[PDB]
């Protein structure tokens, strides 16, 4: 029973404890404004609620002191138990994990490494000596694939739940699992923007700690009117913000990597346009996303410039960001921040498979984490770029969870790696709907992913290891038995992306004429790998690639990402020792091998038509009547095609159609179609026909 005022006394001590060396002028003086946060008058009641309670739900408002105080208060009761095990505390963002753990060990008076460390996807900055660990949500689950019972940790802080990320979301419901399993182990859940009562639910009615009030006030303006060029309403408020407001840095929030390299070569050239009419101080300009170099992220903490001369108006730092810097940072010196209310958040298209990024609008909970990130070492303001009724009437509470907006498939195969056996009453906080989970569970068994008793196959285990839909990868690792691995390592790669081609309104003639140069009449599928492939020789010549694609209708941002995605799909292959092999082009079965190649991960996705005279087909899976879309590079279709996406709107299509021979279905995957079980109907009857005249023709011959 160590309390907080015997705990103070040992911070208050000359002698580090952790070290044994003295604590440093720094280490007071740091100690004495930590002191006078909100979280630090009830460190008794915090500690009373986690001596008695397993799990516990924090919260308390942006800077409180969640994230660096709570688990310096548990490092501290926590190392007499001598258990020999870590305190863990997890961030979504990789920034905030490094640069609160570099903030963690500058209060603890450490070395960055020794007892604070933190722990990333590619580099484990921890020692012997490491006690508190800030690592990723991401990092933890990964460390739960080889440790499922958490042996390392006594207690886990799963800090910023509000986020509801793929990793977090599965860790609350391992951790849930774990609490009746493990009693040596506690759980903190904290947020500043939680629905508390929920989370509470959730956790067997677990006990809830308010902590109220703030270190500094945060003033939040709205725009009068609505403006839809957020991108100008940013700049313009930056701008704003130079000429007209006192000494202080600007956090600005916008959507993309691209987005913000263009608003931060536009602000610096109309700041060059201030400082030599309106004789404005100078202004940094910064930029921060997650594709970035870590060693020109770590810029964004680098001081603001000094004005031209004294008295002059004050040198400013603008950071242009993504959500990166939503939650967990605190950036010392930012007074101002931009609020447009927009992020890329990630979507799933059910048709076609792919995980995309969307523009769109930003939750409630989102706007405060925004503007928490001032108000936390000085006062602070916040300009929201949108109407006060938009706040309240157009702007949803709470962020969707990611699971509900990701590839469920690629959920379930990581799952069974984490050692989930019952996956439709796995206790998720907003699990999908059992219809769902029972489909890809459905597929991934069609796919040899799972078996029949629902364990992971060496197959679903190796496909797992693909950024892919798993029907995706599946044909992957089959396409060199097909002699066309070089070539399905393309399509994979375009498949994974939304569709390459662009056909405005006011240009469809043009389009159909640079599409036709890539058109392929056997297929679309093969219409895709022309085209990645004038893409990749146009590039070797030296031409510009954004003014190719534009002339030529096709999307830069998916055929380059397309082309990311096959250079990590070739290193993976590569690394598990799969041979990666081609048919060269004058061969006379190189087409037949790649649309035989299709078949290995979209059997269950094909069509057959129904009479001769008509051109409606009808799908094996759950009989659907269809016809083929009007995009098609397929002059004459086959009697059976396979497709890649379902189309619903005012009639009922398949696009991305691709001829196949009925034959090459018994061949590729025989255990669907299995003609001993399948189905009674007339795709089972014409099938039955099929194995029926290759059995004749073949037993002839041998006669
Ligand atoms: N790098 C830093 N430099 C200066 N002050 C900091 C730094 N990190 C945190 N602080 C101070 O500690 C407070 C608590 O931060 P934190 O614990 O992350 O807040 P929260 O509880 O909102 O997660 C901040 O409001 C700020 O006053
Ligand atoms: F809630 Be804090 F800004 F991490
Ligand atoms: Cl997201
Ligand atoms: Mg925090």
């Amino acid at each position: 029973g160590t309390t907080a005022k015997q705990a103070e006394a040992v911070e208050d001590s000359d002698i580090n404890p952790w070290t044994g060396q003295r604590h440093s002028e720094r280490y007071f003086k740091i100690l004495k404004a930590r002191r006078k946060l909100p979280v630090n008058k009830q460190r008794q009641e915090f500690l009373d609620l986690y001596h008695n309670n397993q799990i516990l739900v924090f919260v308390g408002e942006t800077g409180s002191g969640k994230t660096t105080q709570i688990p310096q208060y548990v490092l501290y009761d926590e190392l007499p138990h001598q258990t020999g095990k870590l305190i863990a505390c997890t961030q979504p963002r990789r920034v905030a994990a490094m640069s609160v753990a570099q903030r963690v060990a500058d209060e603890l008076d450490v070395k960055l490494g020794e007892e604070v460390g933190y722990s990333i996807r590619f580099e484990n900055k921890t020692s012997s000596k490491t006690l508190l660990k800030y690592m990723t949500d991401g990092q933890l689950l990964r460390e739960a694939m080889h440790d499922r019972d958490m042996s390392r940790y006594s207690c886990i802080i799963l800090d910023e739940a509000h986020e509801r990320t793929l990793a977090t979301d599965i860790l609350m419901a391992l951790l849930k699992q774990l609490s009746e399993r493990r009693k040596d182990l506690k759980i903190i859940v904290m947020s500043a923007t939680l629905d508390a009562q929920k989370f509470q639910s959730y956790f067997f009615n677990a006990p809830l700690l308010a902590v109220p009030g703030r270190t500094h006030p945060v003033e939040i303006f709205y725009t009068p009117e609505a403006e839809r060029d957020y991108v100008e309403a940013a700049i313009r408020t930056v701008l704003q913000i130079h000429a007209c407001e006192p000494e202080g840095d600007i956090l600005l929030f916008l959507t993309g990597e691209e987005e913000i390299e263009d608003a931060c070569r536009r602000i610096s050239l109309e700041v060059d346009e201030m400082i030599r009419e309106s004789d404005a101080g100078p202004m940094s300009v910064y930029p921060l996303y997650g594709t970035l170099p870590p060693h020109q992220q770590q810029r964004i903490f680098e001081k603001a410039p000094q004005p031209f001369r004294p008295g002059g108006r004050p040198g400013r730092k603008c950071i242009v960001a993504t959500n990166i810097a939503e939650t967990g940072l605190t950036i010392d010196g930012i007074v101002y921040v931009v609020d447009p209310g927009f992020s890329k958040q990630k979507i799933y298209n059910p048709r076609t498979r792919v995980e995309s990024l969307l523009v769109s609008p930003i939750s409630k909970a989102s706007a405060q984490q925004r503007a928490g990130r001032a108000g936390r070492t000085r006062p602070g303001k916040c300009f929201r770029l949108y109407t006060e009724e938009a706040f309240k009437k157009e702007l949803i509470e709470q962020t969707y969870p990611e699971i509900l907006r990701s590839n469920l498939s690629n959920t379930v195969l990581e799952l069974k790696k984490l050692g989930v056996e019952d996956l439709v009453h796995f206790d998720l906080m907003d699990p999908p709907a059992p219809e769902t989970m029972m489909r890809a569970l459905e597929e991934l068994n069609y796919l040899a992913c799972l078996d029949d008793d629902g364990e992971l196959t060496p197959l679903g285990n190796l496909a797992s290891e693909f950024p892919l839909d798993p029907a995706l990868a599946v044909m992957l690792i089959s396409s060199p038995e097909f002699y066309c691995s070089n070539e399905i390592l393309s399509i994979t790669s375009l498949l994974s992306v939304p569709q390459i081609w662009v056909r405005p309104a006011n240009a469809r003639k043009r389009a159909d004429e640079m599409k036709a140069q890539f058109a392929h009449p056997d297929g679309d599928h093969l219409t895709l790998l022309n085209a990645y492939h004038a893409y990749k020789g146009a590039e070797a010549r030296g031409e510009d690639m954004k003014k190719w694609c534009h002339e030529h209708f096709l999307s830069y941002r998916h055929l380059s990402s397309a082309d990311n995605v096959r250079a990590q799909l070739k290193k993976i292959m590569e690394t598990h020792g799969i041979e990666l092999v081609s048919t060269p082009f004058h061969d006379k079965n190189y087409y037949t091998n790649i649309r035989r190649a299709l078949l290995a991960g979209f059997f269950m996705q094909v069509a057959m038509r129904e009479s001769s005279n008509s051109k409606v087909y009808k799908t094996v899976k759950d009989e659907q009547l269809v016809l083929i879309h009007p995009s098609t590079t397929v002059t004459t279709p086959y009697e059976w095609v396979v497709y890649n996406e379902f189309v619903l709107t005012t009639k009922q299509y398949v696009r991305t159609v691709t001829n196949i021979r009925p034959e090459w279905l018994l061949e590729i995957a025989p255990v669907y179609y299995d003609l001993s079980t399948f189905q009674k109907g007339e795709i089972k009857n014409a099938l039955t026909r099929v194995a029926e005249k290759i059995r004749r023709q073949q037993a002839m011959k041998a006669s």
